[PDB]
């Protein structure tokens, strides 16, 4: 089909980018994803990016050990700095306009997150990698996800995991609301994210970034994974 | 046995933190370090440590990928920051007091890398932990621990390697010459590390950190691991 | 009494700094609190404050009038940069030495937040400002104040108010669990910031700050005002 | 009627944006002035743009309580930079290509100030607000407006006020030197404002910003206003 | 044997004091001969603060004259002043005193930014502080700086070191002047707008010859020395 | 009428090159006079880089020894090389030349800061970039930013500006020479880090006199001006 969004937030996990060895970054995996961005980008979509670290960095030892968890989301934010590199120079590879920006500025390195300056990048049709999370521990990628998509306009943040969707569990679930989500006590992310997204109406998809062609199926279509978004009873 | 340094630049891999599993930080060999470390300060050693990324990041394969090594080595110079905010860490938890300084300014994170409020640091016996290399690529890990060593006036740079020290290949060398390890095509360092070493008169010490003890034995006499330093045949004293 | 809390962060809306002419900075209500601060200081409490911008800033009309709220947003951090200094200087002529730290660099005017130098300035006994948020939108003064309370390892996050306590509506609760907030559904904070602090297991003491001598009876005893924490019967 | 100047730096006080009401900022009058500004960029005017704050900020009170000026100078400026991303938005809203430059970096937030940066904006026809004076305390919203304009290279400083120009207290007058504001002791600015002016050969025009239509008379004639510039004697 | 008559001061130099005989650069001997007598008043309890000028590195005037924006000579001017500083700081070091340097740019790795209530903590903590870059914008005199600073930092006096024992005819030296006889007879002390600082926040002016040993603690241990600037 | 042999060239100039006859500062005749050669260049399609040197400005020497800490006269010869970026950027402007600084310190309000990935995108806009500061650290000479900045924006080529024609013995002119034979002959082109630099990227170098006007457009359009130093 076309594109059902003009504007999009792809939130990666770490992990998308490990190989069968799951660990690090795997050039075949991050080569195959840019081609998939330069497709939506050849459609016309803007695209937007935000991946988590956790492909080389988890902190759950050092945490058992006692390591201050502020100092793990500071290792973490850096993981995704080299993340965000990784990717920039993968779309660079493609043949894909692209710009990294980050939470913290790192001089000679990327970009400076600035809300608007990522928006006029994205009308330039340039896709935009968001690293460093928001600069703040205690917040997860999820909800820099949401946060970002929110700050730049996104109609939609598509969450990218290893599964089909949202399950009760096995039955996928299409369409959800808000509320019934909370309702039904189902898992899409943690309730700082989740309300961000409620209280501003930001649709979330859920979907399977490891099926090859899913990502295009998503921004083209309704019926591809779980859909999160305000219920009908509201306004009309 | 009292130390023979008043101050010296510890440089460690990346891959010293590494656990046998193979990736990553192993929190009891950083633990370890961290009690190495503390028996050098309760003698008086100011200690300044550099870091290396590679049990983080190794850029080999994205390198044949085509990445652009510029971007490889940003990526390597963020991985020794998260290197140094788990040492920092460890340092911390052992009670010892302790500082880290990023070659980037890292706002809310850690300290900017100055040279002089380094020195300052060390004067006030915390350790002072160098992070991000040089801000530049194309420099390594051993270039940046001479830079620095040189800067904050160490009086020896440590190259903690997992051998004993330098052999032709098998006799360990227990004293060179910088004229000896080029004439004799000995591999110590890089030659940008070496040259920045070399023409500063700047003390090396190559030796075994995987030994426990050793760190202790390089500190205090002369006989662990390998000593690299300027000939006696250009002056006196 | 004596202080129960070793390290204290204390969360002051904009508007606690108003007077009865309904906008900025009432001169003699900040010294006010600054000598109120003072004696903590003297009892031996690491204080830190954080404060809001509603003093100086209410965006309602402009959000009205189309305006974006990313930018009502930074507004508002930049109005609690200026109570910030506000406040240092009142602490300064109390002669209580203070330090405002800020989420945006600003070279010349205070420091840049960093939660190791801001834990090392509580234990010289220097009293701790923050300011300008978390530098980012969408986050209320107390997720603020829940942030940097768990990241500095403050015992307490007390939120000033104008009145007594948590009401059922009036019979005023003086201890609530977190699951009790949530089950009888009482306002105390936006959910995000009361998530964070329930996740960490910060208590949070509600009182009126407009109520001269209430803040030392907070941080001396366990009576005045409402009292949040985690319940008794999880270990 | 079309405009006598390629590049002008405006300068208004936060309290061009104050209510009736009297306090903070009034998204109508805020409106207005983003539509005569347009106006101006519509007519092919470069247009840079510098903002007091004594709208959101008057420090007399916390002065007489003993505040120090320094801190009292540095909550101003961070007042007209919450001017500034009020006007920069409405501008937006307007359908206006604008930016604000901060005298402090605001990573995030805005655009550091860089007088280069600052003339390529204007040249592509963004108009540019300058908010945080010159990041100095003891310097007046003046001394910042004559400054920018020197390093922007304006044609001319508009200060906008609510009268209708310099009178006796009354006769307005039209045109002015600088030599005759000082021989016949006259107040138009901060004597180091008009010190710079001066040194530098800025012309100044002084109108009332509270009559709609007067921007447009005073970039498109002579008439409006009191004009102080170099005399023609040297 | 003469004690100090101020707890804190400021002191101008012109980029031009460092000059050697070969009129140009930084001579290390002015240089180290300042760093002793800058020790002389720590050592006896005052506080000390330093504005350097960048004139004995960098003058504007040819390149000016070819047509060169006058914004990016007075960039070149603030750059120079930094070089200035970092010299008086490691000369401050060789020394024996404890000495920091202020930038109004950042300047990572280099020194301090500027911030006025950290420069008045070092100062109270008996360090010498060196403010470099001027203000950070142009068309303002490193004067302006000075009393910009002066006034920041809580200085009890201006003293603008020059090459003439103070403010003459041109051959009267006058000894004592208030900021109306300055403007009256049209003496040259400095610009319109850093005097006019000077005077609407009542910093007084000392004028006197660094080029002299002796001057400066002369100056700073009794009112004779130089030429006195104050409210008449 | 010969065109150019090279895409992307940087050209690393001594401060020394920018003085005058009497030796010293800034001669605005000779900074318009190699202006209007870069001018000639861009005019041809020819992306150009300029490093700059600081010795024109600051000659650490007298200082050094009186004792002067090294880092801090590395720190004041990088802050000269600014002052020297200003003043070409500038001369360019002059001569209707687009061009950008970049600093390796961040200096707001004052030029851009240093990035690999924004200067090559102005050099393909046909933008002259002058990198000043050289890499923010001590002990690394202007020919080592030289090369570490060729490598990191990907020059075709850095040429060497000196005052003679090329590489001698100490007198024959060598036309051609491999990095291997410069160190088995020990000839005096760079330091040993800044020439192994080169040699481990393959960045070919083109030492030639930037004193004879013309010289510069010969280098860039044709092969047999000055020595070229590859890979053999």
């Amino acid at each position: 089909s076309q594109p059902i969004y003009k504007r999009i937030l792809l939130k990666l996990s770490g992990e998308a980018l490990q190989g069968e060895d799951g660990l690090g970054i795997d050039p075949a995996i991050l080569d195959r994803m840019a081609v998939e961005i330069k497709e939506l980008v050849e459609m016309g979509v803007e695209v937007s990016v935000v991946l988590g670290g956790g492909n080389l960095f988890r902190g759950a030892k050092l945490a058992k050990a006692g390591m201050n968890r502020v100092v793990g989301d500071h290792m973490g934010m850096l993981a995704t700095v080299m993340n965000g590199l990784a990717m920039r120079d993968s779309l660079f590879r493609a043949d894909v306009n692209a710009k990294l920006m980050s939470a913290f500025q790192l001089n000679g390195i990327c970009d400076t997150y600035n809300w608007s300056e990522a928006i006029k990048m994205l009308r330039e049709k340039r896709v935009v990698i968001f690293s460093a999370g928001t600069g703040n521990p205690f917040f997860t990628t999820d909800s820099t996800a949401c946060l970002r998509g929110i700050e730049i306009e996104a109609d939609v943040v598509l969450k990218a995991t290893k599964v089909d969707g949202v399950y009760d569990c096995a039955k996928l679930y299409k369409n959800l609301s808000y509320a019934e989500v909370i309702d039904k006590e189902l898992k899409v992310m943690d309730l700082s994210a989740f309300t961000l997204a409620r209280d501003h109406g930001m649709p979330i998809r859920v979907f399977n970034m490891g099926k090859p062609g899913a990502l295009r199926q998503v921004v083209t279509g309704t019926e591809e994974g779980t859909t999160i978004c305000e219920g009908h009873h509201h306004h009309h």
